[PDB]
């Protein structure tokens, strides 16, 4: 009933306090935003560490930042997944897109859609 039981292998993947206050805060955002999410995304046949991506992208000055820069390998190496997992860019770059850039805008501010837009046509 609760996000924590039912995310489960989500919410164990350690024991930071920070992870269960963070995706509590994350999954009331999407709720309360008219997008909640109802299963977490599959990367590498493993839960796609959620927590763990926001603070390794965050960490580097956001989406924007990540895509202009090309830091995909070091985030992937970051989520201890091989490198080598031929499309981990784009499979990260859309997940990060889908379930945690509205967060990041909202929380951090670091960019704006138009700004996104733009860095990945560049």
């Amino acid at each position: 009933w609760t996000y924590e039981e039912q995310f489960k292998q989500l919410y164990e993947l350690d024991g930071d306090p920070k992870r269960k206050e963070f995706l509590d805060d994350l999954f009331s955002f999407m709720q309360k935003r008219g997008t909640p999410v109802n299963r977490i995304p599959i990367m590498a046949k493993q839960v796609l560490d959620l927590f763990m991506l926001y603070v390794l992208v965050t960490e580097k000055g956001g989406l924007v930042e990540v895509i202009n820069k090309k830091l995909w390998r070091e985030i992937t190496k970051g989520l201890n997944l091989p490198t080598s997992i031929t499309s981990a860019a784009f499979t990260l770059r859309t997940q990060y897109m889908e379930y945690l850039y509205p967060y990041e805008c909202e929380k951090r501010g670091l960019s704006n859609p138009n700004e996104l837009q733009a860095a990945i046509d560049s």
